[PDB]
């Protein structure tokens, strides 16, 4: 028969392996011919595999590339203006790829051009708290300095924003072996560690959900009216460039001024990690000079969109999407995910050829330009937002299937928690020592929930991937799953480097493609249940549980300031009341969902619609303050780290560093305003689960 | 049996008459005890009539009232500062009401307090073009002047905004007999004309859809965080007061300075209509002084919400709403509408008691504080916006049932045009000379469509009533219908005066209550069809027809400026393309709607959902420029007259007075931006009617 087991058994490790090999032989950088040819290949194969329709959806968006005949580099310059040290113009290519053309050299996408020259300040990870320590405690002024920051802990766009607000005139990003060289493992090609010549590429925008910097709110189609560059969203104002740790050692070794304030500021290089500004006595007249000549240009990108029409509810969409563009070869990011999607489409297509169709429509997407700011998924969602917000059941992301080989990682809406627990109990663990045990069992053992005994950890969705528009803007229930290591936000060692290849995966991460297969079963199994369960597989009671946890957490932050809460009459009573009501109404809804007359398709659908629009109810059409495309009131990407999720973000940001605000009455008024908005939204979401009339 | 005919035949003229008498014996001003008692009466009666549930929904909103012990008035003051003429402190009460307490004296709701003293300028109707004529052609400067403006043509809030932007320090509004005294009819109590002591009350806010000035975006519930008054939405900055034409004659008779520029500036009083500034030679040292002491205060209001649960689709809402608060007795506005609603509820309830239920849920609303800015409907819709945008089929308004006795007036979405034509062909005309003929026949004869032979005129929805939040903010298909006269925006002569009483209606407008009954049959019949037709009674092809008409119209405005359209490459091609596509897709959708398998309730509902969400597709979640609560891209209230609808309002406002903008490149860029937004929205709406997968 045609059930989930049939679907799951058709998935093959050996197919994922062949697809990964096929997708990682040449670079597939967004906006290049190679990436368009791969799009056309995917489209053809998905048609072959049996999808009803497979189309390319193209957009013309702002991208950024280095100048081929005027390379980016950094120097140490002496008082004469002689360049006595230059950083490398490219990463040494890996074995057997030394003749591959069109490897893009390391650069920070969307950097402006410039040639700033100045004294260095070392700013650790360039986090908000690192700049607080520099400016408040150590009294070091970054104005007119070039800052040097180690990659890790937070999204690099936030480091750049923070440097810019500190008055920096340039930023140098580098990979410290503390964060990108695991002890006892060899550098690529002999192991999975970053070599000293390796460099992490990546964009440095602060889009806050906007998509193409030139067309916020609307798709970048053929007749789009663009903003001028000066009004574009999210572009940095200062030049930025990334380097490897051989080059970083040269720049750091001469640094003078103040000592590091403590050991959390020192990486693993043989240097003092002095904060500066500038170099020690002998070299105090030498400066650092950046040379950045990258250009921003409007460039066509292509999404592949495949449809498998639903037999019963064709107007309800379950979406499996992940990106196809890569920085270089994309051996992990994204092709380990894209190969998994390809095999999922192939398996669904096999069932379709035997006469089966899912209950609801499944949409499959191969997104472009994820690396330049989630541009392909965001522009497509802008184009199709009316269809998605009335018809979108769920979005499952499918970027990198592995970032380690230790255990499963899931980040998703609470509405999916039950679905994920149930599915993982039915899947086999691929882990050594758990032969014949469930994935749920191995995952819960290796990654226990901090709250609940006998449960696995499931994280909040943050951002930095293509689910952002669906979840944070549109309020469609979203999830993601991958295999992971034992700081999650820094990336694995060869992240966004030329060394992330097929061989990296086949030799060091997953030689038997068993972790890829397990990830295909989790993502595919989610999609299968979402598109085929009679009653949507969402449990509203799980949202009630987390809302109480988030309410407790935000109340606790505010309670650091008891005198102000008394003075300005700051009460969380309304939020706790709303959460109590949501808990009560959700419990009654769950009873009706179990009890309702199961022969009545209208009651079922009213109730499926209530389930589908529950995530939608958390959207505030006015958005969060100064972030109009982050509309979800429960979750937003952290204002300090795009990758991390923050709960009750409007109240969290109103409280953050509040003791430093010059007008406390106004600052606490805005806290109260955010409490009202949160309480109201929670109550309004609860009421969507009440009896409808 | 229980069909529409059963519903319609139960409606009785004599019941509407009794209800109107019952609702108009005492004032029902928003926020007063009397209006709360009437709310409680309605709630009790609707329960009696048989509704499933009838609740009050209350909010605490900003209202405005005169100071009882410090009355508002205007003087002419001589050079000594003696007040030589004072305007009246109240309207002479009508016969037999001279002992009614709590008649609010004439005032302009939300005026600030002040005592400005200065020279008068007469500004005709204080329209945008009247101020253009004064300032551009006649070179008269209104800065620091008190302006005097006749009521009529545009909403009074726009007159005040225009006066304020001209630098006026106060505004005096008055009713000219040209606009409020029909030739050959007697003044109240002997006919329906305004007496010289009569005065039109009314608010002067510019809310642009926001609702309560203190809580834009969110309901004014018990825990709401309010804006301070200085940040409130839409409050006027200068004092304003209305007067009758006996008093206006005193203020106008002495005016000097320039002559009126032409006869369209002269009303019917025996005065020159000089524009000023100031008085003629002999009186040139006399000034005009206002004394305004009204106060704004947060006050509780109450909506009554009645539910009649649907038998098949209880999660689909058809809403019949109209307001209950009045300025004084509300003989026409709103109780001629509220009596009609009451009789509709009674008729539906009779069918319900015999075992019938509508297919979809019908919600009935008695809104509060409409007169103070659509506050009750808007706050309730803010509270329930998630329910309404996923479940709202249609909204039928029910304010004044009559504003004349000549013919029917309908303003509605194009989606309702077919429904209205079909229903009116089945109703009897109440008109003299059309005995035994259809309402469609009398209406089409008396009010022919300017475009199509053998069709009646149906207007755009503008605003100035409680459908604004449902249509302009939420995108729920909306309509309104009333009996009317042969300028629609000025109001009938006794509008918002103490003279609008039961006797006015019973003696002069509708002695047999036959026009009330016809209006009950149109509004009730609409609600019946919307809540009971298997397939929703919306025809998308009618939207296609009007979109082409609006595209032609906006193109024609732009084509006044051919040189600029060449210079800045301003093309309407994308908008015409979108409209052509909408026309094609709508035609194919209509074929499927006729042809689809009528035994399949899922296809029916997919298709009912496509019909319901079509109006919703015209909403842009980013709103129009500086008007975030006007989100519909096809229709918005005119920026120059809240009562009037404007089509493609984003492009219309970008083009308006464009030849006066100092930076034409920037002005024409914004035209192009609005063309893109309009073309995209039309295409996106079209695509919601495509096959879903
Ligand atoms: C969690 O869910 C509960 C429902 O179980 C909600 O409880 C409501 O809470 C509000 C605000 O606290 C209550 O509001 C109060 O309403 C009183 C009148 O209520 C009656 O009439 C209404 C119709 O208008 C009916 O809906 C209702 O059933 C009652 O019959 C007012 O008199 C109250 O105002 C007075 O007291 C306050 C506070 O002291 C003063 O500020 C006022 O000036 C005034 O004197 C008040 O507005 C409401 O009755 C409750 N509904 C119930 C029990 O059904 C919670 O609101 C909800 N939590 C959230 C966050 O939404
Ligand atoms: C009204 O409805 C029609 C559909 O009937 C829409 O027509 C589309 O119009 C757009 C814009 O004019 C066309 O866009 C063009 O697409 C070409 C590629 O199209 C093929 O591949 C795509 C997948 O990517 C398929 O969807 C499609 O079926 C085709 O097989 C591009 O090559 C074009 O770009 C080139 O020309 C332009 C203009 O000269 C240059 O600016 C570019 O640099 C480039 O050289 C172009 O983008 C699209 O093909 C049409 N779709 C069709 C016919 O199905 C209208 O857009 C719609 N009106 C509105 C307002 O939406
Ligand atoms: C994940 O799996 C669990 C365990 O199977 C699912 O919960 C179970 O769901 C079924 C079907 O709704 C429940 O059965 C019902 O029991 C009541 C009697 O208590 C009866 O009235 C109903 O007719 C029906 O038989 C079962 O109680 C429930 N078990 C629990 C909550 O422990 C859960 O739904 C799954 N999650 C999904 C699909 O998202
Ligand atoms: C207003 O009334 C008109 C006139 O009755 C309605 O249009 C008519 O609608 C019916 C039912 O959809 C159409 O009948 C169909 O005819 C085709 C053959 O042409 C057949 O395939 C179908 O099975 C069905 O019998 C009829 O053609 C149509 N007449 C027109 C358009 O002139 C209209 O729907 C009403 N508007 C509403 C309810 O909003
Ligand atoms: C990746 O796999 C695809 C599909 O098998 C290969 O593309 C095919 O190549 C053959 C031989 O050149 C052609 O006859 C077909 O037209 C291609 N099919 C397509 C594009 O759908 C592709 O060559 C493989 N790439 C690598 C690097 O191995
Ligand atoms: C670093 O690179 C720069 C730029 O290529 C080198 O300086 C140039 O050297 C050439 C040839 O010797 C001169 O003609 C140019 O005038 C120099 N350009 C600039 C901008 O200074 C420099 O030699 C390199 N330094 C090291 C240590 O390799
Ligand atoms: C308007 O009609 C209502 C309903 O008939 C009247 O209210 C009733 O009055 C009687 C006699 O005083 C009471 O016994 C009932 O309790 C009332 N019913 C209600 C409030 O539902 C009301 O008196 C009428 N008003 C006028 C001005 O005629
Ligand atoms: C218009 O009204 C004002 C205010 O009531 C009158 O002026 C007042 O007259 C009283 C009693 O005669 C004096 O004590 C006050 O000093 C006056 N107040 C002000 C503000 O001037 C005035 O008489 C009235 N004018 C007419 C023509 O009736
Ligand atoms: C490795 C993690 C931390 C980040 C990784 N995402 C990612 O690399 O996306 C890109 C683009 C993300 C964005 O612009 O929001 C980036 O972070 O440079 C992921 O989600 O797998
Ligand atoms: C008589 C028409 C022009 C206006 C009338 N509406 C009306 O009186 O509403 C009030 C409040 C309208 C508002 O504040 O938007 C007013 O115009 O002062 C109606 O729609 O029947
Ligand atoms: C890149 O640099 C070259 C040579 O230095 C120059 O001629 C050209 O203007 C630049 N290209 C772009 C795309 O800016
Ligand atoms: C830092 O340096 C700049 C430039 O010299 C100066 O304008 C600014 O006031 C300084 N800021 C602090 C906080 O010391
Ligand atoms: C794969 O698994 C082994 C066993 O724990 C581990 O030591 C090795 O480092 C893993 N590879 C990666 C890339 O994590
Ligand atoms: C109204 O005026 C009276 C008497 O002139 C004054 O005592 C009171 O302050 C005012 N009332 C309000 C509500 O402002
Ligand atoms: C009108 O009068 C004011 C005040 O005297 C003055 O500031 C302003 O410039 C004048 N405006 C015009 C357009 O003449
Ligand atoms: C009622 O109808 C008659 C007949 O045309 C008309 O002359 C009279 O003025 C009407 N009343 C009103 C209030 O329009
Ligand atoms: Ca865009
Ligand atoms: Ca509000
Ligand atoms: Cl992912
Ligand atoms: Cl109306
Ligand atoms: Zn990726
Ligand atoms: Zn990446
Ligand atoms: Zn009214
Ligand atoms: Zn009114």
């Amino acid at each position: 028969k045609h059930n989930m087991k049939a679907f799951l058994d058709e998935l093959k490790a050996e197919n994922i392996k062949k697809f990964l090999y096929n997708f990682t032989q040449i670079p597939h950088l967004a906006g290049t011919e190679q990436n368009f040819q791969l799009a056309k290949q995917i489209q053809s194969q998905w048609k072959e595999f049996g999808l009803d329709s497979v189309e390319l959806a193209h957009y013309d968006v702002l991208l950024s590339y280095p100048n081929k005949t005027h390379p980016n580099y950094i120097s140490i310059i002496n008082e004469d203006g002689n360049e006595i040290f230059n950083t490398s113009l490219f990463e040494p290519p890996p074995p057997g790829y030394e003749n591959v053309s069109d490897i893009v050299p390391p650069f920070s996408a969307f950097s402006p051009q410039g040639m700033p020259e100045g004294d260095l300040v070392y700013v650790n990870y360039a986090r908000t708290e690192d700049f607080f320590k520099l400016e408040r405690d150590m009294k070091i002024n970054c104005s007119g300095k070039i800052v040097i920051a180690r990659y890790g802990k937070v999204f690099r766009g936030n480091k750049v924003k923070n440097a810019q607000l500190a008055g920096a005139k340039g930023v140098i990003l580098y990979s410290d072996p503390a964060d990108y060289f695991a002890p006892g493992v060899k550098s690529y090609p002999d192991g999975w560690n970053l070599p000293g010549g390796g460099v992490q590429r990546g964009n440095i925008l602060n889009l806050n959900g906007a998509g193409d910097p030139l067309t916020p709110g609307y798709p970048a189609n053929e007749y789009a009216y663009r903003r001028g560059i000066a009004e574009a969203v999210g572009l940095p104002s200062i030049p930025v460039h990334p380097i490897g740790y051989y080059d970083a050692q040269k720049l750091l070794e001469k640094m003078g001024g103040s000592a590091p304030p403590d050991s959390s500021w020192r990486g693993s290089l043989k240097v003092p990690y002095n904060v500066g500004p500038g170099f020690t006595g002998n070299f105090s007249t030498q400066k650092v000079k950046m040379h950045i000549h990258s250009t921003n240009e409007v460039t066509r990108i292509y999404n592949v969109i495949g449809t498998l029409r639903g037999a019963v509810e064709p107007d309800r969409y379950v979406i499996l999407g992940g990106h196809r563009d890569s920085w270089v070869f994309g051996g992990i990011d994204p092709q380990s995910g894209a190969a998994v999607v390809h095999e999922i489409v192939r398996s669904f297509g096999t069932l379709k050829k035997e006469g089966w169709r899912p209950r609801r429509t499944i949409l499959f997407a191969s997104w472009d330009a994820e690396e330049f700011g989630l541009l392909g998924s965001t522009e497509w969602a802008e184009e199709n937002s009316r269809l998605l917000q009335e018809r979108g059941v769920a979005y499952i992301n499918a970027d990198s299937s592995i970032e380690g080989n230790y255990t499963l990682r899931v980040d998703c809406t609470p509405l999916m928690y039950s679905l994920v627990h149930n599915l993982t109990k039915e899947l086999k663990s691929p882990d050594e020592g758990f032969e014949g045990k469930s994935l749920y069992e191995s995952w819960t053992k290796k990654s226990p929930s901090p709250e609940f005994s006998g449960m696995p950890r499931i994280s909040k969705l943050g951002s930095g991937n293509d689910f952002e528009v669906f979840f944070q803007r549109l309020g469609i229930a979203s999830g993601r799953a991958r295999y992971t290591k034992n700081n999650k936000f820094s990336g694995y060692p060869l992240y966004h480097s030329v060394y992330e290849t097929y061989e990296l995966v086949e030799k060091f991460y997953d030689p038997m493609f068993k972790y890829h297969l397990t990830v295909a079963q989790v993502r595919g199994g989610m999609v299968f249940e979402l598109a085929n369960s009679i009653v949507l597989p969402f449990d509203c009671r799980d949202y009630a549980v987390v809302l109480r946890k988030y309410a407790d957490k935000i109340y606790s932050i505010s309670m650091k300031h008891p005198q102000e809460m008394k003075t300005y009459s700051v009460s969380f009573d309304s939020l706790f009341s709303a959460v109590k009501n949501f808990t009560e109404i959700a419990s009654k809804f769950s009873e009706r969902l179990q009890d309702f007359d199961k022969s009545n398709p209208i009651v079922l659908r009213m109730m499926n619609d209530q389930l589908m629009f529950l995530e939608r109810a958390f959207i505030d059409p006015l958005g969060l303050p100064d972030r109009p495309f982050y509309r979800h009131v429960i979750y937003a990407p952290s204002s300090h780290n795009k990758y991390a999720g923050e709960s009750f973000p409007g109240i969290y940001d109103a409280l953050f560093d509040i003791e430093s605000k010059v007008d406390p009455s106004k600052a606490w008024g805005e806290v109260k305003r955010q409490i009202y908005v949160a309480a109201f939204t929670v109550q309004a979401a609860a009421e969507t689960l009440s009896e409808v009339a």
